[PDB]
């Protein structure tokens, strides 16, 4: 195969830092599909990102065909069909993610302006920087010639910390969960919805018969799990959001099993009351790099209060993005 | 039915780098599940802890159960594979903690454990180990040359301009230090010797060996920190290697207990050419070793020789 030309921003950061390595390895395309790194950092970090270059050289990897550094967003993302915007300033102790808004804003104007000139015809463009579904919003407004459906912001690790605390709860193996979905922001307002899930062919919610749970429980720990990391760690979850960036990029251009569905950012067309044109996540289908949003789906009047709950934040924050002038 | 396997130093940045591809299938491969027993000292659990939050949050389905602690005789219970990481960052050091590794192993390892060492300094930590658990075979015990092996294949590749993969029979004689032996002499860029392709011995000994030898200083240089993510894939690539063997038209470096092969002294754990079969190693038979790479053998394990006098002195072995 021709390797696959991946483009990773804050390459040199502790994200990029677990990232590159399992990308040159086989995790995102298996171990026959070579994978070309496009690296981009800001000019005072690429002495370190040589140092990273380096050291995946040192690795030996026999799938990855070439490595590129740079600072220019219009070299770097000269004909990729992967592009994961990774880099931008983190959050810290005591901080909401919506708090990086005005800060991380720009750099996704211009990066969407970017991959709009240069990108290959086929890319698929996903966003962990924060606040990820309004940096998203941001990059795809000004991205005209690209497709809408080309960009996505993850929430794939918080549907990861979903999927692992149900089935702590259920003892359950992760690989007997399925069905699992957030809704709406990467936020302490994110939803994650048991009631459609399943649990080896039982639903969810019926497994666990226990709505104080849910709601005490187990929504607000998916839902501040990142604080808790952070309190935990000392600085925000590195590795186990590279493992969610390749999750979510390998099911989006390989396609998710028949039986399942995954959590994807991906843009509004009002489907289940979600205001138009917001980046919010649903549960979605792949096949082919394309996703589909599950359709039929009822929405009970608890989940329908939350996910709401979720949206008029996002509408919120596109709010502050278009005053300050980012989107378009 | 998941394989055991201990790590140690588990929250310093190797382990950090390690323990996200083991469990993602790195190891064994996609359908072979994992338990892993994780090892600290007792003022870095808490850290520890934070590290097992982010396991979990992958939800890896390969990833059985993670259990952590302080005590090896816990942790190292059962296991199957003892990747021993942690070590103080010297010799006398690092003896106490290698020595009741050992006894550890020793006691509650699987009988089928294999035990690789990346710990520095490692060929030494590794002699110490293996001497302290005189109920598991010596052969079970290795020492982390593959990083400097994998240097080695870098270094070559861009000097050839040869895809990594056409580079084949790599070797790192000696001891995991500045007085290691890296042999194009025996290694093969797309079938043809190495030696021949470069046709430049001065290239080879002022810029090939010092380059390779002196490599984590310059990523030290380079990032402002030590080369976790490469070692911790070099020693991916090596434990893999050694349970599911090596391709058939290769081999791989790995410091393992000597039995006089190539005149290394008998004993010592010392990098050899090796190939691996049914998690078994055997040494490649039949090189012959021209006076240059005699001399610079010969310097490396005139060290690992000095190491081991000290270890002995010390008490240790
Ligand atoms: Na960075
Ligand atoms: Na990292
Ligand atoms: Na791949
Ligand atoms: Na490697
Ligand atoms: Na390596
Ligand atoms: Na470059
Ligand atoms: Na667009
Ligand atoms: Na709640
Ligand atoms: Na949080
Ligand atoms: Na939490
Ligand atoms: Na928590
Ligand atoms: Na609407
Ligand atoms: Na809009
Ligand atoms: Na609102
Ligand atoms: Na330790
Ligand atoms: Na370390
Ligand atoms: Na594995
Ligand atoms: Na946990
Ligand atoms: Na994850
Ligand atoms: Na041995
Ligand atoms: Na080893
Ligand atoms: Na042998």
């Amino acid at each position: 195969a021709s390797p696959l030309k991946v483009a990773v921003t804050g390459a040199a950061g502790q994200i990029g830092y677990s990232l590159l390595f399992r990308l040159a390895s086989g995790s995102l395309l298996g171990p026959d599909r070579p994978i070309e790194l496009r690296l981009l950092e800001i000019e005072p970090a690429l002495q370190a990102l040589e140092g990273v270059v380096m050291e995946l050289d040192d690795c030996a990897f026999p799938l990855l065909s070439g490595v590129e550094i740079g600072s220019d967003p219009q070299k770097i993302f000269d004909g990729v069909s992967l592009a994961l915007l990774v880099g931008a300033r983190p959050r810290g102790a005591g901080m909401e993610r919506s708090d990086l808004l005005e800060a991380n804003g720009a750099i996704f104007t211009a990066q969407g302006k970017a991959l709009n000139a240069v990108a290959a015809d086929d890319v698929r463009v996903g966003v962990t920087g924060n606040p990820a579904n309004t940096n998203a919003l941001i990059a795809m407004t000004n991205a005209p010639d690209i497709p809408r459906e080309r960009f996505s912001a993850l929430t794939r690790l918080d549907h990861n910390r979903a999927i692992s605390q149900l089935a702590a709860k259920t003892g359950a193996a992760v690989t007997d969960i399925k069905k699992m979905t957030i809704w709406g922001n990467h936020s302490a307002t994110q939803y994650p919805d048991l009631f459609h899930a399943e649990v080896a062919g039982k639903n969810a919610a019926e497994v666990v018969n226990d709505q104080a749970w849910i709601e005490d429980e187990f929504i607000p720990t998916v839902a501040k799990r990142g604080a808790a990391i952070i309190d935990a760690r000392g600085a925000s979850s590195a590795a186990s959001a590279a493992s969610a960036t390749i999750d979510a990029a390998r099911d989006w251009l390989l396609g998710t099993p028949a039986d399942d569905w995954v959590s994807m950012a991906v843009v509004s067309d009002g489907s289940y009351g979600v205001p138009e044109g917001l980046i919010s996540s649903f549960p979605v289908t792949t096949k082919g790099g394309n996703w589909t949003i599950v359709s039929g789906l009822e929405i009970d009047e608890f989940s329908r209060g939350r996910i709401d709950k979720s949206t008029a934040e996002l509408a919120d924050e596109r709010s502050a993005v278009t005053e300050l002038g980012l989107i378009a």
